[PDB]
């Protein structure tokens, strides 16, 4: 019902897409081959930038299946893509196995982004919730 | 907006909301589990859910746990998708250095949060010049 | 937008948080203690501020992403859920999840960003099966 604007930075990559009508989000891909040893981290780059709208809010969230399987992981899960932000996306993946090593190649599947509405609430400040009438 | 619920096991009791405004309900283990430095698990919370269409299905670590015990979620927040009707499952680790996590089955392990996400359509293009959604200023 | 978060200073030695760009998601909030984290090892750190989150709506507690990577900053129990009904102080979960190097954490730093959204607050009912 929403569209999102997206640029494939590289074209080289499936465009992402939602797998079933009421899927949460879309899958993103990674753009380079990367190896981490148990409990280290990389940023990877999806090669894809996207133009959130005013009032919405990017997510990026980890792949539960790779999570259970190998214990892959997002450093800053839920990485926080802001509506203004026109750059790449990048994935802080992080191998939270302790002892065998996570091969990630180029074109496959490191994360899911979801788009929700946020609230860009103003920030009021009082001096107690009491008096505020909060308590 | 009701959530219709199914407890593939009967012997945990339903999933409720603490308090009025609650983000969540609290979900269950189902199982008996031991977690060693740094080990994960994939935990059966005996319960499926009908998350409505248009919405989505949050699994959260609680943040009791997460301090004490330095108890986690591997891919949280987990997501589940409207059209999921297999049982929820929770994937446990133990981020502490030293101390092994014991779960027991009636354990609140997690907590699951229902919110709308937008089903947006993706429309590619070759610039964000040309629609008017450049991040000048900003630098993307 | 007009939704409004009614905060507390606690610590009034700290500034308010604030939202950096127009759209952006949410006010980053800052550490109101020095915190240093061996690798691997946790700690909970107050942010000197309280909320008062609008009814049918959540708080969420993000890890901040440069310091997910320089250095490996993370949240425990991320993202951390603030309920409407809240009313005492925010505090983070804060771990250090690189191997080696250890994180120092300075009174004044931003240490993560609270986000805050609208949730279904479902009713749920039982069915035998779906
Ligand atoms: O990062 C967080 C998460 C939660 N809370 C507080 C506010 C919220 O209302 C309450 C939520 O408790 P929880 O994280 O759901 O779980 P627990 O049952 O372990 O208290 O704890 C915080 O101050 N910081
Ligand atoms: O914490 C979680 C996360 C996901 N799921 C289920 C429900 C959801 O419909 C499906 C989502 O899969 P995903 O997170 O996209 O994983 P993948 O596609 O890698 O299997 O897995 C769970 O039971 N618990
Ligand atoms: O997984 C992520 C998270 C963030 N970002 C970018 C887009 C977002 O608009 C910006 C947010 O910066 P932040 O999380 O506030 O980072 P910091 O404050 O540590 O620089 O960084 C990504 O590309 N991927
Ligand atoms: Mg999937
Ligand atoms: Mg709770
Ligand atoms: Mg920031």
């Amino acid at each position: 019902s929403t569209t999102l604007a997206i640029v494939r930075l590289d074209p080289g990559l499936p465009l992402p897409s939602r797998a079933h009508d009421g899927d949460a989000g879309v899958d993103l891909y990674s753009a380079e081959d990367v190896e981490l040893a148990p409990g280290r981290r990389a940023l990877v780059r999806t090669g894809v930038a996207v133009a959130v709208p005013f009032g919405m809010v990017g997510l990026v969230h980890p792949r539960s299946g790779l999570a259970t399987r190998v214990g892959l992981s997002i450093v800053n899960s839920p990485g926080t893509i802001d509506a203004g932000y026109r750059g790449e996306i990048k994935v802080a993946l992080i191998n939270l196995d302790p002892a065998a090593p996570i091969v990630v190649h180029r074109g496959d599947r490191i994360a899911q982004l979801l788009v929700q509405r946020v609230e860009l609430v103003e920030l009021v400040e009082v001096s107690s919730f009491d008096e505020a009438g909060l308590a």
